[PDB]
């Protein structure tokens, strides 16, 4: 075990005051990788009254100030890289060969890049006539939330917290009661970046309690929520009875990728397998409706299966592993039942269905890479996100159908095409109901891109300058110099 | 007494099929203007389906297309001007002096405003490497719903269709019950201004019924809101519950006027009192908290009841009335409660506070203007938005007192300060935390200025390019043209 | 009777004592005889300009979009009348004129009106004592100086956005195509333009022309044209009185036809890129990149499509080819069409002037047609600005990047290729400010458009053009205490 | 004295070909500080040969990895900052109290405000119709070339070459023959903060040969000058000549700073001694026409003149010495001549007008601190550019009139206005002809401000987003998707 994790409030660690602890498991052993305290009711006030003292102190610096304290955070977090990838393995079961690339790489990235933007932040000026005229001011929104999931604990707490502390706001951060531990030491790297005490409070706790308690507190101006879909409603709902809170959602998907008539199918089925069973199928934007044309249908199911046999599960600190157990043994019950469901409709199992077993795998969370063929727009896998390694393929036969069937979905969160033609692919493209689209590749976020879904995939953004715009509220300020007229 | 008043939708005027009606009446008389339909919960999926046939024409037009269309409905707005002010005089209980020169005037400037704005939305275009790189759309949301308040029914109209159409999208509109007619009206003018069937339908009905089919209705992408905080959390609820929407509300507030040290105080008494009286006090910015100095205290209530005997309550079509009746009956008692309120807590009433009586004042909901000073920041009338003719006038001694007491509050919609004096403008304005801003004046709100509330008086904007964005939703698209490579 | 100038909403005599003469193209005849802005006169200009520009920038900002939206009102209205005097004026087919020139002209005119309310400065905070906020004032008096090819075109694109941020325009047109300019005056005056915020001194280049770059109260030259106008232009500025100068001064621009196009989309957008407006069009792409494989079948498309080419009376709906605008300009198109012959290229079709009733007293040029051309030819190297097509064979793809770039100019470019990775990825390596990809000539209002390289300094159209036509000043605002360390 | 200085081409110091040679002086001193080689037509070539190279290395790196080499070198100024105000104050005479406060802090703070900005950097896209869409990209210009003045040298070398970097272009610079050894250093500095070779190459030389060369080279985009107006009509005129190259100038100006009727002075005193005695006078926006209400012109000349008996002249490295010699000899005898015509003009001399005398000031070239009074508007003193330290107070009596004579001279730097009232600061500052405007203030430039000339002070700006952009260049795509009509 680790020590016991405690709350980090006003730049210390410090116990909770709510009597309440949880455990977060480690999914390759089962066994309990540390003891967590959960904040109270309490404990929230104590860190807003925190956030709001810390964040007139940040405000009040200069912006350059303000952008090399987040740069310092930046440096800290390539130093540190590999340390904090191997606490990321431990808490999710996601290889090293991942966290170590991608999550703390990718977090850092979109914090220095909005530790640069700080200093363009401008508002407007706007002539009225010779005698007023407006300016306005993007002014911080004081204390905001962020509300984490725990696939990519600490790039998600990155990326929430590095547009919010940029914009001059303090951010009180719950991640995932599945996966704690990164945003802890998140907390310990910006204060010795030199980050204000109370700028970025760690909570963690259960969503029922310490998320609502959050949802619900009067002094909190904006709550981002990362996760599925059934929780988004209640903290937009609880949000909105409590207390008024602007809101950003990002809710996961069941995104399309479409192979057109004259891709290249090795690079279709490269395509379509790192947007399945990357993160062990545990990624938001993943292209879980996989549509093929007739005509290639059997080809790319073999060269699926091909690349299937590339996937090397193993322990999860080894150079070779490039897949891992689930995040939770109940999330893993949870894909076992859609997989089950995959079944009893008729979906065609082409390879996987099953959990892993043998020495290593028996005390794990594992569920093996699942290949479903012959799907259709109906069946409950193809209808709703799993969350696990688990790919359906779709056969479709002409362009105008196949819009129409990746389009419908509530869901809007990313889609793709491949294609060598101009026109085929920028014409999919704009027609296609999805905030993240990509053409001839697959998961690419960079920080300058806005990232977000349509529909019932999410509110708002994330990334691009627009998220930095999205953290601050607009005052206009209209001088009138001249003579001021009643009618009464 | 109107004709029967019916739906609209597709171009036409239709009948509703819920079988349900409501009557909307004259609030200074007493008298029926029209009986209303009242829309159910097929008329509005028939509506979602008109406007989702329409906007899909609308958007495929060329922009200038849809800004010559946008800019033929101002100009025939203009010609029918006097016409629309007569008619939301009559449904209103607002003077024909102020309905003439404002609430179509300010509606048409916004819209005409938004026509000319259309070519220069513009999404982003971001180079990543050689081989790859990002361009955005900014595409429309789709089928948009604007919900209604009742005290500038048709300025509130065209501020929610105009940046809505412009975007790209259908909005489906729902008028206060109170005041249903000028909506009607407008999406005739439309109709005739070019705008394609479907793009701009008019739902009238019950905010319990009407209102809630639209916030829970699948295909509707975004909902705006103007009212009161209470239904803004029903209406926020329901979006999120059903099916996630984005969500804009303008929830009104108690907002400061900090009458300086050194100002003038025939200005000052001056916007006192047109941020108090105007409309009969039913303004969502009123500055309804008037911070006086207490050494200006007591010539400053001179000043007011000076200004307060010229209020000319009378017949709403005469030149010289520039006070009518308030909206309705059961807003006049919320009002008469709140001054009784004011009076049982010990607030000196200066003057009013009373139902109007005699010939021409018997049958409609008149109250008259009324002053409340010796208040204190506990009292309920100094707390609580009472949305009629009653100021609030609270004594000062020092800058950083009035600051900490105007910002001591839930709302924050607007706030002013009255001073000559450079560096206490500035300084005081950068301090408060309200979204709308007026040194040296009250009430303008030119259609270039983004206007919105912080903290519980609002989520989101309207006016400024901002909200023509905010109609629409990014899109972002990576053309990768190296060679994409998998990890299996 | 002699064209006056148009100063302070009216028409004015000209106090030089000098004229020139307009021809129509098409007959050789006298159009106009057209009075020259002496000295005096540009100073006038200048001082209605001065007091116009005041009442102007003091209106509201929605005021002044109403204003340019009915001076594009008028022009709907007018535009088949205004069409038929460009085609007059100019020689351009009325096919052309009634259907381009105008239209896009006030499509720009337009836009600019439409985003007036949007000219917006910024605001800086600094810290809690101080803060910076900018204004985008106008330059107040700006030169425009026009060209022959499309007169009232040119003029709308550079006075919309002048106009549209604040500004008054003295605008001088080409000595060869005076007469649309003038026109333009009175209907922004019908607009309610106030007077002097748009005056035209028609005159000559060397005269006029000079007298409004040495103005020391003008602000802003905008220029188009040729490279030696444009370096006389720059170097009378730089001399007399320092303005900021933009100029779109033509180009050598390459169409590259990909290994994958399809041949006949291929001749339609060569033939749209060399022959409209009878070749005379800054953004032509007369070096036409063809595969070596694909060589003789194109010549043989292009042999056909340029036999169709229906030249004759300017207002048959039928025409759409036009004699060039003046007898010198065909002199100078007949001696690069002999240097094209005598070093060696081989003519494919036409090369000389069209003969016979109906063109014998015109500036016909026939559509050329040259092939077998290589990089060192003068036709190859050099801007003709008439109906003259190089064709280049090339074998492979980075050659034909190279020797696209290969040129001091660098206006326009284009590819014709349906795969996705090679359009994109030529286009970014072609050094041009104008780059179509599969077509050829559509110039949006919301498309900044100008040169690289030696094609010009700036750009034309788009939000940018409104934002260079103002200038920033900034504004600090210090409530805290001003330490002196004195 | 030091070694002999080189060329600095491609990551090294090289010998210059030209077989020349220059000397720059110590002004504090007279002795030779340097004997420095200059850049000749075949040493301009091949450093444009050099900067061709490393700029398409530096251009093809990420946006980031360009960010991160000139957040380097930020950092190694910030180290060096005494070294190099040190060298600055041998080479100007600026006081080391000015040199290691100002020049490389304030030249440091441009270059890391554009590092940040580089990820920043977009395009737009333009929707046309559904089969068409226009796209732009903002490419580096390429080779661009940077003209140093002798006030600010490695400021200027800095606010030139940040932007110039930060949009990927290479530049070569070429520092005046009077300060030319700061920017060898600074080339050195990018160099090891891991600059391409070739990105940034420095070229000492003479003004009218080797600042020609550059100017006349034809694979040269653009030209960013600063200096006096003779020669930078020089540089247009030989640009132009040439080959077509965008040219941006900062040329100097008569700037008035106008003290208000209301204005403390004391305050107003201040800012005015600000306005002129820094770097000796040397300064391009100097406010060396000050505006003084009739009334109050004799306590005005009171306080500036004890403030002026305050200024201490000295050693320039003694950290209480706040006033240097000019910058050289020549220079002197120009300043010289103009107080000599402002005494035969009439005006009346108030302190100063002689050079210096004593040990310690003899062998320096040092002007008295010098105040006119009694100007009118046609004195030579009064519209010519000094640069140097000597201030015109002119008399007004009316607003009108004093904003007229403030315009009234070809220049157009800057302006400044002394007020404690709102509606007379603003009121006066936007009628004013002037690029760079403070009120109740003087001289501060922040790096996010743009900064130039109306009329004949300037063309172009520095500093602010706008000068990143304009050292850009737009290319604009259009993908036109439906079949290509033509008409023949
Ligand atoms: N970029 C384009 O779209 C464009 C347009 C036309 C021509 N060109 C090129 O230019 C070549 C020469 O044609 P051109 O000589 O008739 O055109 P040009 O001289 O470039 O005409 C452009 C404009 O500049 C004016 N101008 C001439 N000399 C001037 C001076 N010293 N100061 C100020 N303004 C001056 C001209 O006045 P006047 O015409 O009254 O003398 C005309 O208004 C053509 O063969 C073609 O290659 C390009
Ligand atoms: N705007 C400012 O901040 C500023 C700065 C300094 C001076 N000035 C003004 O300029 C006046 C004259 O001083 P100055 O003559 O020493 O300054 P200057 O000539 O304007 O110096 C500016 C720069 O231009 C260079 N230069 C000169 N002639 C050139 C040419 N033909 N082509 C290219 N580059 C050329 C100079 O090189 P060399 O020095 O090597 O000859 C120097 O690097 C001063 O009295 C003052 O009024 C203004
Ligand atoms: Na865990
Ligand atoms: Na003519």
């Amino acid at each position: 075990r680790m020590a016991e994790q405690q709350l980090y409030i006003h730049g210390k660690f410090v116990a909770a005051t709510s009597g309440k602890t949880f455990e977060t498991i480690n999914p390759a052993t089962g066994e309990v990788l540390a003891t967590v305290q959960a904040a109270g009711r309490e404990d929230v006030d104590r860190a807003v009254k925190s956030a709001q003292q810390g964040q007139k102190v940040w405000a009040a610096m200069s912006a350059m100030a303000r952008s090399r304290i987040l740069r310092k955070a930046v440096d800290i977090l390539r130093e540190r890289n590999d340390e904090l990838a191997r606490l990321e393995t431990l808490d999710t079961g996601k290889p090293l060969s991942e966290t170590a690339a991608v999550d703390i790489v990718t977090g850092a990235d979109v914090l220095e890049y909005y530790a640069g933007l700080i200093p363009a932040l401008e508002g407007s000026q706007i002539p009225l006539r010779d005698s007023s005229f407006v300016y306005t001011r993007r002014e911080p929104l004081g204390v905001v939330a962020g509300i984490g999931a725990w696939n990519y604990p600490i790039q998600i707490a990155l990326w929430k917290s590095a547009p919010a502390l940029a914009a001059g706001n303090a951010m009180i951060f719950k991640p995932s009661e599945v996966t704690p531990l990164t945003a802890l030491k998140l907390a310990e790297i910006y204060r010795e970046a030199g980050l204000p005490d109370g700028v970025f409070n760690v909570l963690p706790g259960i969503g029922a309690e310490t998320g609502q308690y959050l949802t619900e507190h009067p002094d909190i101006a904006k709550i981002s929520f990362t996760g599925g879909v059934a929780s988004g409603k209640k903290v937009m709902a609880n949000s909105a009875a409590s207390s008024l809170k602007e809101v950003t959602m990002e809710l996961g998907g069941k995104s399309p990728l479409i192979i057109a008539e004259d891709a290249n199918l090795d690079l279709a089925a490269d395509i379509a397998m790192m947007a399945n069973f990357y993160s062990s199928g545990q990624v938001c934007t993943n292209g879980t409706r996989v549509f093929v044309p007739a005509k290639f249908k059997a080809e790319f199911e073999h060269k699926i299966l091909e690349r299937v046999g590339r996937i090397r599960a193993g322990d999860l600190f080894a150079d070779d592993t490039n897949f891992g157990p689930l995040v939770s043994f109940p999330h893993r019950q949870n894909v076992l039942r859609y997989i089950e469901s995959g079944k009893s409709e008729g979906a065609r199992l082409l390879c996987g269905g099953d959990v892993l077993k043998g020495e290593g795998f028996d005390n794990g969370a594992w569920v093996a890479p699942t290949v479903f063929t012959d799907c259709t727009d109906d069946m409950t896998i193809v209808r709703e996100e799993i969350f696990g390694p688990v790919m359906s393929i779709l056969s479709y036969d002409d362009e105008a159908e196949v819009i129409r069937r990746a389009n419908a979905t509530e869901y809007g969160l990313a889609a793709g095409v491949v294609t060598p033609d101009l026109n085929r692919a920028h014409r999919i493209i704009h027609q296609l109901e999805a905030g993240i689209c990509w053409i001839n590749s697959w998961g690419e976020s960079p920080a300058e891109m806005p990232v977000g879904g349509y529909k019932h995939s999410g509110i708002g953004r994330e990334n691009g300058v627009m998220t930095l715009q999205s953290y601050t509220q607009v005052k206009s300020i209209q001088v009138e110099m001249g003579p001021f007229q009643s009618i009464f």
